[PDB]
């Protein structure tokens, strides 16, 4: 459960697509933590 707030990564719903790499999870099972390349 990482907020990804320090990394500045954006959270994505369901799962992280290819444009964004899923580092783990935004915080809840509703969305996932994603980061722009």
């Amino acid at each position: 459960p990482v907020t990804c707030l320090k990394s500045g990564a954006i959270c994505h719903p369901v799962f992280c697509p290819r444009r964004y790499k899923q580092i783990g999870t935004c915080g809840l099972p509703g969305t996932k933590c994603c980061k722009k390349p």
